[PDB]
């Protein structure tokens, strides 16, 4: 027996509707506003530094920790 | 025989170096500046929209597509 009938979840990066969001133009570089809320929630504050990380063909936003 | 002395790959996400930016603020809100060789490698513009996504603390930039 085979449970092709059973699919568990759908991978679908751009299906799956996280945030949209527009890169604007800030002064003649390309600057993304990012969500307040995100910033507390992964603990980060203006001036702050983070690593913006290309894996995979997808870039991952790291934070720089400083505990 | 166990192959403890054999370790593949440092896995640190913070230590790893990757991009490091800076979050500043545009006006009363926070903006990084995006650099423009992964706008290219990724294939966004200016005006463009990106989704982003929290994935597991992470926030997971992955860009609107389309072809």
């Amino acid at each position: 027996n085979h449970k092709v009938h059973h699919h568990h979840h759908h991978m679908s990066d751009d299906d799956d509707k996280g945030i949209h969001s527009s890169v604007k133009r800030w002064g003649n570089s390309p600057a993304v506003r990012i969500p307040a809320t995100l910033m507390q929630a992964l603990n980060l504050n203006i001036d702050d530094e983070v690593k913006i990380d290309l894996v995979d063909g997808k870039l991952i936003i790291e934070p720089v920790r400083k505990e």
